């Protein structure tokens, strides 16, 4: 777990500010999860975590979408700058 909270921030529909995208923890798996974000198929996507109010350093992840959908957002705590970005229903 490492952290008490952890937020996703980045481009829209994401904000760099705020925590309307906070992550919980899934036990289960040992990864904290956002929930379901819409993107658009064909974008470089750039997001970071914030873990207990410290920025994820370096530049900024990238995701480059696959095609329009919902994803889930994924961070492990044990390898910080991994793109894990899951397509859902």
């Amino acid at each position: 777990q490492v952290y008490d909270k952890v937020v996703l921030r980045g481009e829209s529909p994401l904000r760099w500010d705020g925590e309307n995208h906070p992550l919980t923890f899934d036990e289960s798996e040992g990864l904290w999860k956002s929930e379901p974000v819409t993107l658009s198929g064909g974008i470089q996507f750039e997001y970071k975590f914030v873990m207990d109010n410290e920025w994820l350093a370096g530049d900024n992840l990238r995701f480059q979408v696959p095609q329009t959908g919902d994803y889930v957002f994924y961070f492990d705590p044990s390898d910080q700058r991994k793109v894990d970005v899951r397509p859902v229903t």
